[PDB]
């Protein structure tokens, strides 16, 4: 399945897409803006997720720092991204279906648009300003908006048990951008697609 990454942002990202234990395509790649980088994603990927890192650098052989979604200081990344990271998530063939979702659990850096390019299914949105709007105690001090469970570590916020709640702070998210998670138990905002669909993920889709 192909994945055209475009940045209409007007700053330089470095896109990710990793499935957590191996990168996804080459994993990594730089994005000025404008430009659009198309991977390949194996069918039956699950569990696979692409995300944006602002801030980046990084010396002649990859390694280096970003400021957000760093995912162990590779350009091309094999893991996946120290938060705040907008998550575009997906599992691929899955009993015949792609399940596609954008999630804020890990936080918001950069904002998103995650849609099909074929037929049969709608897209996800997550564009609202919520780095601007973030709450105090979520602002993360690198840049973006840190979860709950990144900044407070407690069984409430990290879903530990199974048993959680929403919060205050999830519903921060909830409310910037209805159609992510927002936290682990959320109400499901997954769309179902088409086995073997193609997929266009948009970083900052709106002006």
């Amino acid at each position: 399945a192909t994945f055209e990454i475009v940045n209409r942002c007007s700053y330089t990202v470095w896109a990710a897409a990793s499935k957590g234990d191996a990168a996804l395509d080459a994993g990594g790649r730089q994005l000025n803006s404008g430009e659009s980088w198309t991977i390949n994603v194996e069918p039956g990927t699950n569990g696979g997720k692409i995300w944006a890192r602002t801030d980046c650098y990084f010396d002649d052989s990859g390694s280096g720092i970003c400021k957000t979604g760093d995912c162990g200081g590779l350009l091309r990344c094999k893991r996946f991204g120290r938060p705040p990271t907008t998550l575009a998530e997906f599992s691929l063939n899955q009993y015949g279906k792609d399940y596609i979702d954008i999630s804020n659990i890990k936080g918001f850096n950069v904002p998103m648009d995650f849609s099909p390019t074929t037929r049969g299914c709608r897209g996800v949105r997550c564009a609202a300003d919520i780095v601007g709007q973030c709450p105090a105690k979520l602002k993360a001090p690198g840049g973006g908006c840190n979860d709950a469970c990144t900044v407070f570590q407690t069984s409430e916020y990290c879903c530990t048990t199974g048993k959680c709640g929403p919060t205050e702070y999830s519903r921060f998210f909830k409310r910037l951008c209805p159609d992510a998670f927002s936290y682990v138990l959320d109400k499901p905002t997954t769309v179902t697609c088409p086995g073997s669909s193609n997929y266009r993920v948009t970083f900052c889709p709106t002006a």
